């Protein structure tokens, strides 16, 4: 594949429409037991933050070249403060709603020689009032981008879907779902789906071979309006399924330090790539370059133009 | 005892010296386990907060009628705010050093099935220019005090306690220290001190009898300059040391719901009491019916005049 100008790219809109989160991580030590309760006692040292969810993904976007808009609510607390902070210095366009009755969404680590002991999870269900007004934003903001990503964490953030994709679809626009949940019935409409291999499989059903591989999916593709499915195989890479044949992708780099984040590049650099005007086999493989370079640097890390 | 006047306790200022810190729970569900640790993972659904640490002790001063004054550091940030939040709705007057560097100490607990999962807790060392500040402050606000009240929890507050003390009688203060650990050599000085049997069993060491409790706690009272010893048995009430003579004071109350909080109602009753001009016997009294009432309650809880 071609390389793509620094000025196409620079071009490329992406609507990141979905369900962000604050990552936050709480580093001490144990030394005792509570004087109450026979659990340990975490005295914390530091504390590391970073966005997550959607906002992850909307920031692949940006260090590649593109444009970058993340349509997602969140609450009115310190947690929301942050991840404003971190979208405006991360270049992303920001396009919140607030629910003062909603929490921020936090998933909190707290660790302890150098592994988990618990996790804190502040989340809860956007009020259908919320949820209407983030939608009336997306009937303005879809025609100010190229292409429209959905990235779903079952926050609730993603409950009006069907009709965001029927809307995205109806002007043209591609629309991307990074999914989560054994129910994809709310995808139908979209453009292009990227589950893993467990994601696919706890869905699907357990399966035989590559011949069978094609035999599901492609069942899948005809039961939900969906024109294409990237499966994502690690080790054996990556496999594209159009209607007009396949296409296979396989490991590049040669860095497992760390995989998460992995699956945020990739489906970022699909759609960054679509709205630059590439064509759909040359954006999978942009996008499995991102990946395996990803994998080589921490958690949420980016793989920028130059690297490509 | 004869009971006291509104008027005499609304003229009783206490100095209250020593750690402050938030006490926060959080109450929520867990369902399942992380899928990057083998720990289990709380949805938060609720916040509790409560005053803990000298906090509490000065809380308690207020509500029996007298007024209270809080020396201590606090850091400036969110859970240094609220403590000043809680601290004006409480009535009592703040004295506060602040610390950047230093986070507002607090005591977090985790709760699932209504039992504890994990502790966690943010405190540091407060640097020696904070120290001696907040030092400077002690000697401007002891004239301003009938008595003093040292409350040590080991945050590092009561650095300079040794002075602090000596401060205080050399200006006919008295001086009451609530303990916390194995050594108390910086206690030198005091007016009164007021441990636990468990407090006391492992600094004066295992013993026999009662006759044998005067024989060791008479010598601890000779190797430090401490005038008396209040000795809180529970079960057994509660015994003050005088040089002329002891006094005992039993169980009163019939509730025994919750006992944390107990100790801090006791030591800031005899404060108070002293700073209205009650004999310290007199004071003893008062302290243990505050005692017996609070047991009835929920953890910091206060009796108020009229329950006594
Ligand atoms: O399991 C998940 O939760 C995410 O699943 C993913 C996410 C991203 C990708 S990108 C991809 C194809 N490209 C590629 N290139 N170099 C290395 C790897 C790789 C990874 Cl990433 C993990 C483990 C082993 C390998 Cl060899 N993969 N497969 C996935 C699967
Ligand atoms: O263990 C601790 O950490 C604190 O230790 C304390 C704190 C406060 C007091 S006040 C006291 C004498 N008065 C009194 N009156 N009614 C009830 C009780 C009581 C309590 Cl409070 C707990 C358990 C049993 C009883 Cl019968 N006690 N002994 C202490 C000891
Ligand atoms: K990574
Ligand atoms: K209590």
């Amino acid at each position: 594949v071609v390389p793509v100008p620094r000025e196409q790219l620079a071009r490329s809109r992406v609507l990141v429409v979905g369900d962000v989160m604050l990552d936050r991580y709480w580093f001490g030590n144990v030394d005792r037991i509570s004087p109450e309760a026979p659990v340990p006692v975490v005295h914390v040292q530091r504390q590391e933050e970073r966005l997550g969810g959607a906002a992850n993904v909307a920031r692949n976007a940006v260090t590649l070249g593109g444009q970058a808009g993340l349509l997602c609510v969140v609450g009115c607390d310190e947690p929301g403060e942050r991840i404003v902070e971190l979208l405006g210095s991360s270049g992303v366009t920001p396009h919140l709603e607030r629910d003062p009755a909603l929490p921020t969404t936090i998933k909190l680590r707290v660790l302890a020689r150098q592994q988990q002991l618990l996790r804190v999870d502040f989340e809860a269900m956007p009020t259908h009032e919320v949820l209407l007004a983030g939608l009336a934003r997306f009937d303005v903001l879809l025609p100010q981008h190229d292409v429209v990503l959905m990235s779903d964490y079952a926050k609730g953030g993603l409950t009006h879907v069907t009709t965001m994709i029927e809307k995205a679809r109806a002007a043209g626009k591609a629309v991307l779902v990074d999914p989560k949940g054994d129910d994809w019935a709310r995808y139908r409409g979209a453009s292009l789906i990227t589950p893993n291999r467990a994601e696919l499989r706890e869905v699907v059903g357990q399966w035989k071979s590559e011949d069978d591989l094609r035999a599901r999916v492609a069942n899948l593709r005809a039961e939900l309006d969906i024109d294409a499915l990237l499966l994502t195989r690690s080790e054996e890479g990556m496999t594209l399924f159009s209607a007009g044949g396949e296409l296979h992708a396989p490991a590049l780099a040669r860095e497992v330090f760390d995989v998460s984040g992995a699956g945020d590049t990739v489906i970022a650099t699909v759609a960054t790539m679509l709205g630059a005007g590439v064509p759909l086999v040359d954006a999978v493989v942009l996008a499995n370059r991102a990946a395996g370079i990803v994998v080589g640097k921490l958690g949420t890390a980016t793989v920028d133009y130059d690297e490509l």
